[PDB]
RNA sequence: GCAUGGUUGUCGUCAGCUCGUGUCGUGAGAUGUUGGGUUAAGUCCCGCAACGAGCGCAACCCUUGAUUUUAGUUGCCAGCAU
């Protein structure tokens, strides 16, 4: 349910491309691709699970940032489903930091969006 | 006219000149405005740490090509007499 639920497809990337950094995170080495240690995953995840309790048990405000090409259905449904936000096409420089020009153009949308239906 | 105001030529109606808020730089600064296409054009698109806007481009003005209403003299003459 945590570790052979997966299974399948949840290998690594080739030996020539790698981060250093991830050396504790690699199980062994098959041909070009690493293997990762799914025991480590559970342990992560089920703290990821918590941290997620505490930053959801109030009402808060969630992005589900997403743009790699096998990953552009999901972050939309389930942000649709669980009513959280989430951007799924490429992200614009400064959505956070811009976050008032960003809701300029927000607004300037909804406004004339409301010109095409609810005004003339 | 090499002390000037005003008026004009020229590149050339060529397509440029900048700003606000963000980011990257110790700093002067940079990005947007670089790259690939397309356009008459910084015209537009796709990319991209930028998102937009302003003066220039384009539009508003004049004329020419089609046509409707209003108006028939000094304009026109079709069906009518001269
Ligand atoms: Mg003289
Ligand atoms: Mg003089
Ligand atoms: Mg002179
Ligand atoms: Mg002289
Ligand atoms: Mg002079
Ligand atoms: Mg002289
Ligand atoms: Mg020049
Ligand atoms: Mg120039
Ligand atoms: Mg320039
Ligand atoms: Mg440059
Ligand atoms: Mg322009
Ligand atoms: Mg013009």
């Amino acid at each position: 349910m945590k570790q052979l639920l997966e299974a399948g497809v949840h290998f690594g990337h080739q030996t020539r491309r790698w981060n250093p950094k991830m050396k504790k995170y690699i199980f062994t080495e098959r041909n070009g691709i690493y293997i990762i240690d799914l025991q480590k995953t559970v342990k992560k995840v089920d703290e990821a699970f918590n941290f997620m309790r505490e930053v959801a048990s109030d009402n808060g405000t969630i992005l589900f940032v997403g743009t790699k090409k096998q990953a552009q259905e999901s972050v939309r449904d389930e942000a649709i489903r669980s009513g959280q936000y989430f951007v799924n096409h490429r992200w614009l420089g400064g959505t956070l930091t811009n976050f008032e020009t960003i809701q300029k153009r927000i607004q300037h949308l909804k406004k004339i969006e409301k010109m095409e239906a609810d005004g003339t």
